[PDB]
């Protein structure tokens, strides 16, 4: 079983999407973690297209299974009597978003348009796997330090994508847009492109922009950092008041701020090697 297969190493994180641990697969000593979530926990099941009940997160990272690299590979999975074990693909070495921002502080330009740009390839690949993530944050990112690729991990809050209106929520609030606060209505991906202006602003200023359900209401943006003007207009775009007044994926990839944008391979060599 599950057991013998992988070498348990040190847990690497735990939270709301529950406790995480390095590991090894023992037949040919892959890096992989492992993510143990309590059945208890787990609202939104969900199935694979044989029939069996898995929680949502397995029937979301199925989806979004490819050789991409931007988003993590769930490479196998166990049901146990009172937990869902998943195994997941773990790049070596890796720092998630959030950490790399803490220890760094605000990110250069050059470096926030890399990471913000694979960030947007990741989202478009999930909604185009018909997978919403509903989580996109820092805390959310994986940082594969040696090639400078990012991917998105932590599906637990997601759902199947659909045009229609989304009445429940439970990623996290301060990303969450002014049409949730208010009214507990949004529609995905003008949700999405709010949360994305969120990190996008996280990515320059070192920090999230709103931290009261009033500042996300009035959703004025004050730069507490120096930030260049064709970077504020995108970020004072995606956090627009009104969903339709907010730019689709393919405005913010054609914006002025988004233009030649460096590879992977250089993003690590300039920023992170
Ligand atoms: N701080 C992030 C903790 C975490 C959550 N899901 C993961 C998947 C892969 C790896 Cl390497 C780590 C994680
Ligand atoms: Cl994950």
């Amino acid at each position: 079983p599950l057991e013998s297969q992988y070498q348990v190493g040190p847990l690497l994180g735990s939270g709301g999407f529950g406790s995480v641990y390095s590991g090894i697969r023992v037949s040919d000593n892959l890096p992989v973690a492992i993510k143990h979530v309590e059945k208890d926990r787990i609202s939104d099941w969900g199935e694979l297209p044989n029939g069996t009940r898995v929680p949502m997160e397995v029937v979301l990272l199925k989806k979004v299974s490819s050789g991409f690299s931007g988003v993590i590979r769930l490479l196998d999975w166990f049901e146990r009597p009172d937990s869902f074990v998943l195994i997941l693909e773990r790049p070596e070495p890796v720092q998630d978003l959030f950490d790399f921002i803490t220890e760094r502080g605000a990110l250069q330009e050059e470096l926030a348009r890399s990471f913000f740009w694979q960030v947007l390839e990741a989202v478009r690949h999930c909604h185009n796997c018909g997978v919403l993530h509903r989580d996109i944050k820092d805390e959310n990112i994986l940082i594969d330090l040696n090639r400078g690729e990012l991917k998105l991990i932590d599906f637990g809050s997601g759902a199947l994508l659909k045009d229609t209106v989304y009445t429940d929520f439970d990623g996290t609030r301060v990303y969450s847009p002014p049409e949730w606060i208010r009214y507990h209505r949004y529609h995905g991906r003008s949700a999405a492109v709010w949360s994305l202006g969120i990190l996008l602003y996280d990515m320059v200023c070192g920090d999230i922009p709103f931290e009261h359900d009033e500042e996300i209401i009035r959703g004025q943006v004050f730069f507490r950092q120096r930030v260049s003007s064709e970077c504020q207009h995108l970020i004072r775009w995606c956090l627009a008041l009104r969903p339709s007044d907010r730019p689709t994926f393919e405005e913010i990839q054609n914006h002025p701020w988004m233009q030649d944008v460096l590879l992977p391979q250089e993003t690590a060599e300039i920023h992170l090697h």
